[PDB]
């Protein structure tokens, strides 16, 4: 099966691609490995996950922004 | 810009998913609507119904992308 280093690499690749469905699948496979890691490896992954969360939150807020521009455009197109 | 150029650019902005330009264009178009012939106005209104269907589908896709992100966020917060 896929090792922790490969999974982590692919997780970052998926985030860069903005492929959130594949990100989910990867996190679900990673879930199995988290308890067996050495303490320092787990710590580093958890810190990186914090940075990964920021990246996807940035995108989330940007998607809401785009939806609000669409709502404004609708005001002229509707009726 | 004349009406036919504004209309063309509206459809180009929708295809490019450039909603700020779309909004900009629609604001520019408002000035011209009152002076149009009846048939031209009828054509534009029917086109707007179809344009709105396109952006509404886009809005649905954005909310679905937001939902995927929420799942990923939950998974990263475990």
């Amino acid at each position: 099966g896929m090792n922790i280093d490969e999974i982590e690499r692919k997780i970052d690749e998926a985030i860069e691609k903005e492929d959130y469905e594949t990100l989910l699948s990867l996190l679900n496979k990673r879930k199995e490995l988290m308890e067996g890691l050495p303490k320092d490896k787990l710590s580093e992954i958890l810190e990186k996950d914090r940075k990964r969360l920021e990246i996807i939150e940035k995108r989330k807020t940007a998607l809401f922004q785009e939806i609000n521009v669409i709502r404004e455009a609708r005001s002229s197109l509707q009726k």
